[PDB]
């Protein structure tokens, strides 16, 4: 019943997913799409921002293009944007995501990670690493990214949690949306009067009169949606991967270059997103061996692409010591993950700190079943009991 691109077995793409061709037509459930699994063909699809569109459309209706109405729920979602509109928004947001600016967040990330590790120690072992650490680190970090006032963060995160809660429907969902929107209206008004030092403040100081309040409010929701599940998934899965490959933990207790090498290897090997935004062909183009017809959709399996032998040899193995390779876990092209550096940093800090606090960290029950996080937009672990 579940679609083929969502299928996993342990840390790996499922055999069924691995058996599919480089580029074939599949049926979801009922929709019909192209599934691209090869590294080459995924890069060809993702590097093409002029013959493919990512803008969600309704009824089938103009495919790509400029100045089409966009529903509230998608304003400020860069992934739903085509150039030239994508190009505008990305350029406005880019200056907040450099290596230099993201490097400045290091002390705060260390603080957040330390506060969470403290909770674990206070709770005592055995402890659930997911609930106390993995699910708890990303929110505050994204707050800092945005420049949500330090003292507003607890209420901000709860309002946000309810709004992005897929389990809610009807009035409870609508009210969660209304409430969060109430805070973000206040936040944008605060920023319009005295621009802060995070992302929202940066944008109003430089481009104030040309950017809208809706856009700034949308940017806030969409950053939270883009940067939470992926990080919590990586922390959970990455810890399990390292614990089950204990010899490779030593790469997180050496110098920074080696811990950076371990992080990007874990990102490739675990590949938490199942797929980037579906692409719709605007005009006919050849991808790999096949003609993809206008109006047809393409879905890229990022995990399989990151197991392609053309990317690296011994690709189904975890090896933290190796040089970084041009994997597609963050995607490729103009939509290439805007938070890439932040993700890399966040994760490096969290892994390093965890083993610094708990050198002899172990699985509470290594012979028990693993509760994987299923039916979400990002693979992960929902519960992971640990001792120290
Ligand atoms: C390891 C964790 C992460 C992974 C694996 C990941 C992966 C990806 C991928 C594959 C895309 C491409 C989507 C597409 O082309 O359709 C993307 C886009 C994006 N990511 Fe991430 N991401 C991660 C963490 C983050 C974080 C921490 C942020 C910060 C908020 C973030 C913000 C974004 C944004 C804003 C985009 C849209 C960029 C655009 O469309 O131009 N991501 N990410």
């Amino acid at each position: 019943r579940p679609p083929i691109h969502t299928l996993r077995q342990g840390f790996d793409p499922a055999d069924e997913l691995r058996a599919a061709g480089e580029l074939t037509r599949v049926r979801l459930g009922a929709e019909h799409t192209w599934l691209a699994t090869g590294h080459d063909v995924v890069r060809q699809v993702l590097g093409d921002h002029t013959r493919f569109s990512t803008r969600r459309r309704f009824d089938r209706d103009e495919i790509g293009g400029k100045g089409v109405f966009r529903p509230r729920e998608l304003v400020g979602n860069l992934m739903d944007y085509d150039p030239p509109e994508h190009t505008r928004l990305r350029r406005l947001l880019a200056p907040g995501f450099t290596h230099r600016k993201i490097r400045r967040m290091a002390p705060y990330i260390e603080q957040i990670v330390t506060e969470r590790l403290d909770e674990m120690e206070r709770e005592g072992s055995p402890a659930d690493l997911i609930e106390l650490f993995a699910d708890e680190v990303p929110g505050p970090v994204l707050c800092e990214l945005l420049g949500v006032p330090r003292d507003d963060r607890a209420m901000f995160l709860q309002l946000c949690h309810r709004h992005l809660d897929a389990s809610l429907s009807g009035r409870r969902r609508a009210a969660a949306g209304e409430a969060f929107s109430r805070y973000l209206v206040t936040m944008v008004a605060r920023e319009r009067k005295d621009p802060g030092d995070g992302l929202i403040g940066m944008v109003v100081a430089e481009h104030g009169d040309t950017v809208t309040d809706e856009e700034l409010r949308g940017v806030c929701v969409q950053m939270m949606l883009a940067g939470d599940d992926n990080i919590s998934g990586m922390i959970g899965l990455g810890v399990l991967a390292l614990l089950r490959n204990p010899e490779q933990i030593a790469a997180l207790r050496g110098d920074v270059p080696a811990a950076e090498r371990a992080v990007d290897e874990l990102i490739r090997y675990l590949t938490v997103p199942y797929a980037p935004t579906p692409r719709t062909a605007i005009e006919d183009s050849t991808v790999g061996d096949q003609v993809i017809k206008a109006g047809e959709t393409v879905l890229c399996s990022l995990p399989t692409a990151n197991r392609d032998p053309a990317l690296l040899p011994d690709a189904d193995r975890l090896d933290v010591t190796r040089e970084a390779v041009p994997h597609v876990a963050f995607g490729h092209g103009v939509h290439h993950c805007l938070g890439a550096a932040l993700a890399r940093l966040e994760l490096r800090i969290a892994y390093t700190a965890l083993w610094r606090r708990f050198p002899d960290l172990r699985l509470a029950d290594p012979d028990g079943a693993t509760e994987f996080r299923l039916s979400t937009p990002a693979y992960g672990i929902s519960r992971l009991m640990v001792t120290w």
